[PDB]
């Protein structure tokens, strides 16, 4: 058998806001976090736009002095982390440090900082390179801080599968605690890419919306007009809890994950198969483990990167997963307002995903002006829609053909 | 319930060899694969040798069009991948595509084609930025090329916990088939860090041996005259497979995978604890995991880095786990021979308990010429010693205080 597991945490900085209520106002209303990057020279890039972290104080976390050893994406993690971990009410005891773990990932991590000691490395040589370069950038430090910070002696692990890292370090902490390995973790992503390498990588491969002058209608997901993704910073973290546990010390329970999917397509490096085979046989797998119908779901939480080939091909794998069912669970991507976290994508999704099980409404997609070829679902254009929702999925697919689906259920 | 996994294919990119074959002879004959640096001008640096791959030949396994796409770590997983999966005898088919996954991770990724790309950025502009720099450097790349090259359609992730990074990967895919998610997973690291930015980075932190004017002697865990580890590059990949699925198709079984252990010290994050207070709940969860007697543990390849602390941390830890016991097992660190090759440490290190095992031998220390204050075990200084084994533990620690066990035994 098998543990059931629960949500009792969540922290998140997005481009909407440095909480997860100021977030979700944001969600709810339609707003967009996306404007021109500032403090930063992109005269010579094809895309000038993103959603930024606006306004963060890492001073409310950590001293200066610690923060100055970490890369922003790390900053970003840690934030979310003790959000949710005070968020949940746990307190960590000599009786209990062994049992909570840690699995926060990242994409792409540490571009900034390597960027900054590139910088003194060419300019001036190696003895300019910061001490703290190393465990300042990789991507298990969010996971190293978080544990020296409150004592946790459980799994401390980070998983990196690009675009797919928060889904799998929330769905493989969950197993984590359902197969008895631990009774709390912290898991998500966290994710800053926003430097010349992340712009001027993703702009290379024109992965990137170059719709320079209008940065709030570049992310449209499944409208005629896409033309890629829109590059966002920021970090979700969830506490993950045992449900005994979590009932015994009177935890408030968001939500319960009932399902966790991971499938490869192994199609290609960074385009998804057409038909969206693999994001089909990942949901199949995410809702045989939850004992699930497809007619159960009610609310998908898209990957819906605003790619091109990436947002038809989630179309086509609702509709060979869900069949006459797929026109009644409503599908939005939250990407229309926040753009692509990366890494940290499927951490805040998760978290909308739950919030849309507590509020019982499905998030906008934004932006949805002319629904392309074949996009005929309830896409929840322009405006939130309230309705009955007992279970979310939130997906993530990623290079490598790597796939992450989450099932979420109301608890009560 | 929690099916058995047994390893049947493993391969290899060492100092010491282009498999595991070679490499397996370098370690018994107790040859050093630590040299000069020759792919750069270290004269800035204070240090200037590593562990290099000698004579790689990628187009012994990849198109040289493909390859020029992919970090040198990539190459190195995929090649280690590729052998592992050819000495595993598996074909893969639409019957069994879905339950075949991989898990190979690194602990920095594609730093050298980061670097590259950092230099074309500020030298030339972000229009010079390769389209495959992101596909071609970040870590969940390995999972991603294998899983497209063979069609594997199981679970497709990559760890990355720094020095710990290839024995979790390994432990974590075995509890992917314990626990019934795949049947079969490619499992392992792969590093190339010896760039500027990764020498002159462990270089600012001062955590690597300053020995220029004699290389091979540089790595010498438990040595009075240990000075920081030596830096290598390469790569370690297994096969790991449910035991009635390799006995079904008549597979060669090297080793049976009995116990895995996570903990993190949760003490600071790049020194381990003096007393290993986390390595020893580490090892301690591991082999409650396989069920054993401590005293049933016969050898222990260690981390064995040749850092002043490290080193020390691991007696003490040892001590503490397997009291009288500890005078009566076998500990030794190939890292006196190989350097540390950070993310594929554990992974090469699973691959040597594996083969101690197979050929009733433990790999000497090198270079153990002044065993420090308290390091008085049995640490198979200067020579191997053939001996009776019957279960081997392979010990991983990484900045963040994160810890890795693997046990393994031989299966009759
Ligand atoms: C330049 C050189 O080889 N010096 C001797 C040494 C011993 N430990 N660290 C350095």
């Amino acid at each position: 058998s098998r543990r059931r597991v629960v949500i009792t945490g969540m922290g998140m900085l997005s481009p909407l806001g440095l909480d997860v209520p100021s977030s979700w106002e944001g969600i709810l209303a339609g707003r967009s976090g996306i404007a021109p990057i500032e403090h930063m020279d992109l005269s010579a890039y094809s895309t000038r736009f993103g959603g930024s972290v606006k306004g963060f104080n890492v001073e409310e976390y950590l001293s200066a002095k610690e923060a100055r050893k970490l890369d922003l994406f790390i900053q970003y993690g840690l934030a979310a982390s003790f959000q949710a971990v005070r968020d949940s009410g746990l307190e960590v005891t000599d009786a209990n440090r062994e049992r909570i773990g840690v699995s926060m990932g990242s994409g792409i991590g540490g571009l900034t900082n390597i960027e900054n000691n590139c910088r003194s490395l060419f300019e001036q040589g190696p003895r300019r390179i910061s001490p703290f370069f190393v465990p300042g950038s990789i991507i298990n430090m969010v996971s190293g801080f978080l544990s020296i910070h409150l004592g946790l002696q459980g799994p401390n692990y980070a998983l990196t599968t690009a675009q797919t890292t928060g889904t799998h370090s929330i769905g493989m902490a969950a197993r984590n605690i359902a197969y008895g390995e631990a009774d709390v973790m912290v898991a998500g992503g966290s994710e800053m890419a926003a430097c010349g390498l992340g712009l001027g990588g993703f702009g290379a491969a024109r992965a990137l919306s170059t719709r320079n002058d209008e940065p709030t209608r570049a992310s449209r997901p499944w409208d005629r007009d896409r033309d890629g993704f829109v590059l966002s910073d920021g970090s979700g973290a969830l506490v993950l809890e045992e449900l005994e546990h979590a009932r015994a010390r009177g935890a408030r329970i968001y939500a319960e994950l009932v399902g966790f999917g991971m499938s490869g397509d192994a199609f290609h490096m960074t385009a998804p198969p057409e038909d969206g085979a693999g994001a089909a046989r990942c949901m199949k797998n995410a809702l045989r483990d939850a004992g699930l119908d497809p007619r159960q779901v009610d609310y998908i939480n898209a990957h819906g990167t605003s790619t091109p080939a990436g947002d038809i091909a989630e179309i086509a794998a609702v509709k060979s997963v869900f069949g006459e069912h797929a026109h009644a669970l409503s599908m939005s991507s939250t990407k229309s307002m926040t753009g692509h976290l990366l890494g940290a994508a499927g951490a805040v999704e998760a978290i909308f995903s739950v919030l849309a099980l507590r509020d019982q409404v499905a998030p906008p997609t934004i932006n949805l002006d002319n629904p392309d070829e074949g996009c005929d679902l309830d896409l929840v254009a322009h405006e939130a829609k309230p309705r009955k929702i007992d279970v979310a999925l939130s997906n993530s697919f990623g290079f490598g053909g790597t796939n992450g689906t989450l099932v979420f259920r109301r608890f009560a």
